[PDB]
């Protein structure tokens, strides 16, 4: 008996904001007035941002193998 | 017996905002009044943003193999 | 018996903001007034940010193998 | 002017396994063999239980009122 | 002017397995063989149970009122 | 002007295993063999339990009021 299995194999994930080119992405003009306002619960305001954001809870990678010989 | 399987294979995910070109994506002009407002529950206002965002909970990759020889 | 398995195999993840080019991303102009406001619960305001952010709770990588010979 | 509103009102939820009577709920006979099994991913077996279970993510209760007099 | 509204009202939910009587619900006889099985993904086997279970994500209760007098 | 509002009102939740009677709930007979098993990922086996369980992530209760008089 000869038993010579070969694995020469590749497993990949990419999860991304990637290889991107941003050239001169200039911001605007933003003006906010706000008078006599009442808030009675959770607030998460955001103004004039220009952000780049990535989360990736995923992207996970898994491999399983098994070999048996019985005589 | 001559057991010689070969795996020469690629398994891939790309999950993304990727390979993009953005050239001079200039912002606008934004003006906001707000007077005498009441909010009685959760708020998430957002103004004048110009953002890039990616989430990717997915993109996961899984492989299983099994080899048996019995005599 | 001649048991000579070969693994020459690669398992990879990339979870990221990566390979990116940002050329001259100039900020805008932002103005915010605020008069006589009440907040009665949690707030997280954010103004004029210009951020790069990556979390990556994921990206985890896992491999299992097993070999048996029985006579 | 005589502004005399009356609220004499009840707002209720019951979310439950409740007011129940269980009289002599006797268990059975359970027998399990298990030989030479393989599991390659998550397992949650359960045997011979006789349980009482309640979750209740709900049942939440909300009231809003408002009174104005303007002259 | 004599503004005298009366609310004398009940708003209720019951969401349940409730007010039940269970008298002598005796279990049976259960026997399970299992030989040489393979599982390659998630499993949740369950044997000989005799359970009582309630979920209730709902059952939520909401009330809004508003009163105005203007002169 | 005579502004004399009355609230005499009740807001309640019950989220529960409650008011229940369990009389002589006797357990069964449970037997488990297990031979030559493999588990290659997370397990949570449970045997012969006889439980009472309640979670209640819910049951939250909220009230808001507001009064104005303007002259």
């Amino acid at each position: 008996i000869v038993y010579k299995p070969v694995d020469l194999s590749k497993v990949t994930s990419k999860c991304g904001s990637l290889g991107n080119i941003h050239h001169k992405p200039g911001g605007g003009q933003v003006e906010v007035k706000s008078e006599k306002l009442d808030f009675k619960d959770r607030v998460q305001s955001k103004i004039g941002s220009l952000d780049n954001i990535t989360h990736v809870p995923g992207g996970g990678n898994k491999k399983i193998e098994t070999h048996k010989l019985t005589f």
